[PDB]
């Protein structure tokens, strides 16, 4: 046959081109699987490989237009769809795919078959990922003090080791983990931490979704939801006030299945994944909209009860209702995080929490004791 | 004659390209009836085609250019169009139909002069479409529980039975059936059934995405009109609705009783449905309802004694 | 000159592609006048005629591009346009053109003439064409029993039988012409006749109404301008379940079986045929 | 040079294409001033016109890649536009031109030279143009019974002519004259499609707020603050029997009352 | 050497016939008129209508269409920076050339090209009947001395009127909203008809006002830029008001519009020499 | 050897002349400035130009348009990945290059490449009237002592509105939503137009509908927007809404009054109180007011830039 046919067979036979159901191909150039509707990058990938290739095979991918041939010639090969992001137990990085189950990590064309879309956005060293480091320890103090480990704080202290363990995994999780406490106790500092830790994999929402319904109009919330590992609920009203809607309990019901029932920006498909660990803060008594039985067993809540302040107004914590202790936060501890000194420590503790409460299986289990809004079921 | 001319008509003896009346080309290929609307995929068949004919013809379905001629030839030769999705009385499955009248399953070509557009999504096999498998009692306890077969609730009973086994026909249903009834007491479970047994002919909620679905689940007097007609697009819903309290309308006439249809829940595990365990036996038993109650014709029966 | 000039001049001249005055070519392919603007089928029908051209003529019209220079040679060579749908005393079955003076039914070339470009969607046939019938005496007990026979019930008889009659020519009628009665006495079952007979000229609004034969709707600016040739050509008898604009008249199974379909038609033809010879016109 | 340049040298020389201001290239096919705009029609006459030229020139221009050379030479070589429906007083049918100061009418090449591009939508013919008809009567009894021919009824009369007569001329006239039925269909049936809503009434002569309709821009049309406003107090007229008899009344009209200028006076 | 559709694109290229605007819209100089069309940019009808001026062998080979299009996209990748339009502001553009204020002399052809100007009035320009003794400017004259009185009285008002009409020349930007206050069948109708008969289409909503230069929301009307360039004399915060005070078939035949003209160069050239301003 | 496009298109490559961005489109290095184009990507306009450069042969072919499209071709197809622009906040594009505010050096020509700056100010520069001593230095800083006066009275007020004019330089995410209050003929749009004459096409005039409903495309990369909903507030703040480099700046009359107060919106707001025109026009002082500003930039920025509001003054709230 024409060469023309055997090279689009060749470049077909390494795997670069894949189709998805969404209607896009998807290839795997710089060492990431890179897609575009808006320009179709097969040429650039037709270019790129011919490094690997025989000699008269590469001495005529130069032209410009025998590469739209080889290029029609693919279009016409590629019959049946793949899926992407198959594998949960998988962490992607900028320059590679991180395991969890022993730690491994796979750089380059071996961090290939795990067909993974989303990235956190920058590299992985091992220089920043031992066991033993300052930081370790200037972490652990940090660890220690944000939630004592006495035996009063220990199924706090495990529910949290959990709840921030699961932020790691790209599957779906049905709970909606509540941080029960004042400000200033640790809220702020963690959500910094797990930010730097996973990077992009990780989306600040505000108020507005427990609050609407999630079914008419434009659907950002849901549309940049796509594959997102994290998705934090801060800033939450007060609910004693007029005007402050409570949380709806058909939102918690379509935060909790494989796949979200939502609609992107102007499409029709329903093809939203979700995987994002819904983690709620809150200051207040949060009140739900209507109380059944079938809604406890998707509500979990872990409590802070260390309080940060400085000199300015460390003398008047010690006397609060809910804290063990009081602590002083660091004057340049914020910018230190923002510095990333500490981003590879605690994806490193991060792992260790993955490999010791999600080795043999992945589960969140709901604690509707503690919350006491029920008082009536139980 | 030239030989690409030969080819088109070689390729168009074989009936895998036909022309719909929307004015899209459908083609055969997986052993599934495709068709895009962005780029007409005719020249993907003509290339995975040429392992059947000749030698000398096959030897040239290799140039990009000598194909779309091909094609160009094929889009000159259909001049009349033909409909699709005329059987109701089939299940599209991802690797073929199968028959609801006598239960045979139909893979590959054997499914093919069934012009099927939509499918569940999901494949089939016969392992788990068993009658005989544990998981019988495993949902007949549940089937029971919702619904006992008791002579008090017997009405109910059936008419859930038949409500429930016409989600698999796939034509056109009058009828607005209601499930009157208290919360917590098994409609969302067997929403969620439903769900993961007929898959992607289910929707949740919006009239483009409704095209020959078998079923969705959620008063205007002409909404009702609306949706009761072989052409609202075309119609193939049977659209029910959960209520918990009386329910009440716009404007009551004689001519519009005749259209709406109540059950009774009166009957005060999810993560194993999420997992499809009864899914085939659910299949099953919808299969067996419908062959029970759905043979010489199919055809939904109002009640508007019920409701007051 | 060349063949693909030649071969443009003989296709042209057995006068299968017209153009219309609303810029759209119609061609005539399967004893049909088809047309379509987002696609033109001029190729398909140069591909289909090939078999009258000689053999040097015929051999060639097999490649692509060679089908696409006698198009732009015809697309050229037509000039003027033409009107469609001159007749209006025609019925376009899916197979002919049936005539309404003597209802000498023409199949194939010889409903040509005739530039019909709706159709009524189904086939047409004799066989249940027929005078003596069954379905016929099933289907006048019908009619008798919906409109008594008497000398009461005489001018109604009547004006029933020329408001049905006038759906099947295609022309513009001024009328709109009530159903008063009670339900359930003879409207619906009457409705549903006329549909399974007449077919897709018949719709239950200016877009889809272009052309159409009968408009059911089971302000006098509307009657106003639904009376006039040209409100999207207007051949429709609109029935709905300045006065001399408006009528009136006073009043299931086996019916989408189109067991009387037939029968239908050869009594609506010879009521227009006994109440429209010299000239159609509906008196208020 | 080139054959496909001198063809299309020659197929300028002829006059046959000419560029308007609004943009598009109007053709002269069929004895008629044709443009579009969705499909512009040069090949046509390209095709049409090879009888005119020699024979080694006509012989090639059969190719259909031939004849869009040819068009994009022709759409180069016209730079400047000319202005279309210039003459007033002139009325086109769709066989011709009648001239409304001495009633002669040019038919085909005759009626070039004025650039008429809407047309009364019917042929012309001098068979029913005839002075004495039977139709003449018929029509001018009717005429005498809608309007009477007394004393009394002398100047509401020739304003109501004059009205009538205003329609033909192909000018901008600012009046309201206010008024029946019979008139308007005699007046469509006379002048066809010039007679009917700011697309189609362009260059319209008939219609059946005040300062936007009295201006020269085109409105040509005759509509029916103190110095604007004026008042005047079947199935045979659709067969068309008097209507090139009302034609000629209504040219008597207009070369009696509209020779020198043509004005509405309020 | 090089290809000769090279060498020709740079000869046109040379004669500066062809610019580049800031809206992105090629103006080409055809018929001494500086041309301009969006829809279809007409560089074929120059490269073809300059082919007199190019040597023998050069001009034979421009009447191949595919030709004609490879000198265009030369043209086209050999422009780079954009140039802008209608600069001077003491220039009238007539339909064959531009006339100049401050000395009366008109350039027409060649010589009026330097000055970038889009616009025109729509109208020829002959000396014929811009002599300063004629019958016509005396018709004029009587007319004008009739409906604004030249009294010590009606002086100031004569005045402010003066630069009010004499402003309407100027091409730049004036801030003042002037007011023609008065009865009806005074004379503002008659000199709205003589302005309008003088400069023609430069006399008309924010679209079609663009570079116009007379028309018959303070703070909008009175800026440089309202990108549509506004150079019109509004003709109907207290800095910016002023007013003043008070044969048609004729007047439809433009009898005094080169009378008219004439007294408006002369009219411009006694009030705004140095500098042209409008005092509220 | 390989085709002789090829080689060019590398050629013209290593020169780092044309870039891709994340939105897509490719930035072109013309006359010392980086142009680009949605339209039509002006590649083949650099491809004929850079041709003085190259070898005879290689020059010698770059005159066929159609060969000057497969140099495209293969240039768009080795530029694979992104490389963002406007990254440096302490710099100031003009129309001939780049300034430094950092220490005032200029840089003219291919020295003002590697800070890829796609914007500009607009107006060419030149350091004959960049200079310490001159009569418009006097002539504009007595106008700059009469609008707000030197006195320890006035002083928080001076600084305060030194520093927001100087941050209109800095092309960087300013969260503030500093006020204008003061009366009418005050000074106010003498400042505003003043602005408009040093900064250019670095600065825009929106209305009051944004601050009042729930004119953005236009506004990326502004670094200077002249002009009460609460979500509004927070929608000028964050680092992208098109990047948002603008120091939002609203002119009011009246007492100022929100919709939804609360504590986390007191951090965004700041305040100034006020107690020729065709000169102006004239830009005159358009470059005396540039080297003020760059001085206050200079004497008030150094390390890092910041704007901390100051809700003190503005009795609005008035309770917390």
């Amino acid at each position: 046959g024409n060469k023309l046919f055997n090279i689009a067979q060749r470049i077909l036979d390494t795997n670069s081109v894949l189709l998805t159901e969404r209607g896009d191909h998807i290839v795997w150039i710089n060492n990431s699987w890179k897609f575009n509707s808006e320009e179709p990058l097969i040429t650039k990938l037709i270019l790129s490989i011919r490094h690997q290739l025989p000699k008269e095979y590469s001495s005529e991918l130069l032209c410009p237009r025998k590469r739209k041939t080889v290029e029609a010639n693919i279009r016409d090969m590629l019959v049946d769809s793949v899926e992407t992001d198959t594998y949960p137990d998988k962490l992607p990085f900028k320059n590679g795919v991180l395991d969890l189950v022993d730690g491994m990590f796979y750089s380059g064309d071996d961090a290939k078959k795990y067909t993974c879309t989303v990235s956190t956005g920058f590299k992985f060293d091992d220089t920043k990922f031992v066991e033993d480091s300052p930081e370790m320890e200037e972490l652990m103090n940090i660890i220690n003090d944000i939630q004592p480990l006495t035996d009063e704080n220990k199924k706090n202290r495990e529910l949290y080791e959990k709840t921030l363990s699961s932020c790691l995994c790209g599957a779906t999780k049905g709970c909606l983990t509540f941080f029960f406490g004042e400000t200033a106790t640790g809220k702020s500092t963690t959500k910094r931490l797990l930010k730097s830790a996973i990077g992009d994999l990780f989306v600040e929402t505000g108020q507005t979704i427990l609050t609407d319904v999630l079914d008419k109009g434009p659907n950002p919330f849901i549309a940049n939801m796509h594959l997102k590992r994290s998705v934090f609920c801060s800033e939450l009203p007060d609910f004693a006030c007029s005007g402050s809607k409570k949380i709806r309990s058909d939102n918690i019901k379509k935060l909790t299945e494989p796949c979200v029932i939502g609609r992107p920006c102007f499409s029709n498909k329903i093809n939203n994944r979700n995987h994002a660990t819904i983690i709620i803060d809150t200051n207040y008594k949060p009140v739900f909209d209507r109380i059944d039985n079938a809604l406890m067993r998707r509500i979990a809540v872990v409590r802070f009860r260390t309080h940060f302040s400085q000199p300015s107004g460390r003398e008047a914590a010690e006397n609060n209702d809910a804290y063990d202790k009081v602590k002083l936060l660091d004057e340049g501890l914020d910018g230190k995080i923002q510095n990333n000194r500490y981003r590879f420590a605690f994806l490193y503790l991060l792992v260790k929490w993955y490999k010791k409460y999600h080795i043999p299986i992945m589960k969140l289990y709901p604690t509707p004791e503690e919350i006491p809004d029920f008082a009536f079921y139980l």
